[PDB]
């Protein structure tokens, strides 16, 4: 990697080794960012700085210079991972997919551990990487939603479990619509009966016990995602 002298400036000297005369200087880097458009939200730009995790798209700053106010974020090379997992069906191994749901579990358990509901976590949310690294996004529609969240929007960290259980359900049937053909009326009478989405073929026995267990009608019954980190973090090291 080749730096151009034109991105180069240099400022002083800041003493000297016998082997190299030590410059401080600015680079001037051209790098790739995700620009997100449109006090009111200056308050919430400071706090989303402070959430730095390798599993959580980073925040970088802010624009509020007039016009449409700009968010600047990190840039995810391979784009949103529902469509990520639709182009490439049939192509995914089991140990592919469990890696990606290890990836989300990682940054939720740090926003569990640092109190934000995310209260939106699905692949449409979730960004693909480099070398297939998943990291979530949008942290600040019946289908993924909870029990308490569709009947009285009673938000936790365990309604975020929920829905990473649908996630995780996406994962592995390789990007599908959960509910595909029930409308927002529909799929509330189907959970409050009983009913869950289908265990597909590249999720074991051990990780569809896992998605039920994100399903269970009272959020207190679901487990933690510092719970479920250690769960999938032993599954993927082992087999
Ligand atoms: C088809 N696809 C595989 C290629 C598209 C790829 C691309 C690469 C280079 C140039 C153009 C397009 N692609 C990469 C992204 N990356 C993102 O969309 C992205 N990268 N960082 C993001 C952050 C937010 C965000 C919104 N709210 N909070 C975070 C939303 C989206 C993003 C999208 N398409």
């Amino acid at each position: 990697s080749v730096i151009d002298p034109s991105e180069l400036t240099f400022v002083q000297e800041i003493g000297s080794g016998q082997f190299g005369l030590v410059h401080l200087g600015y680079w001037l880097n051209k790098d790739k960012v995700a620009i997100k458009t449109i006090e009111d939200f200056i308050e919430e730009a400071e706090v989303m700085m402070k959430l730095s995790h390798p599993k959580l798209v980073q925040l970088y700053g802010v624009c509020l210079e007039q016009a449409p106010i700009c968010l600047v974020f990190e840039f995810m090379e391979h784009g949103c991972l529902s469509d990520y997992l639709r182009t490439q069906r049939g192509l995914f191994a089991a140990e592919t997919l469990l890696g990606m749901c290890l990836d989300v579990c990682e940054g939720m358990a740090y926003l569990e551990e640092a109190c934000v509901i995310h209260r939106d976590l699905a692949a449409r949310n979730c960004l693909v990487g480099e070398n297939q690294v998943i990291k979530v996004s949008d942290f600040g529609p019946v289908k993924w939603a909870s029990p308490e969240v569709f009947s009285f929007s009673r938000y936790s960290s365990k309604s975020d479990v929920w829905s990473f259980g649908v996630l995780m359900w996406e994962v592995f049937s390789e990007g599908k619509i959960p509910y595909e053909n029930r409308s927002n009326s529909e799929v509330v009478e189907d959970i409050s009966t009983g009913f869950r989405l289908y265990k597909p073929r590249l999720a074991s026995t051990h990780v569809y016990q896992i998605m039920n267990h994100c399903w269970k009608e009272r959020p207190e019954d679901r487990p933690a995602f510092s719970r479920l980190l250690r769960q999938l973090a032993e599954i993927a090291e082992s087999g």
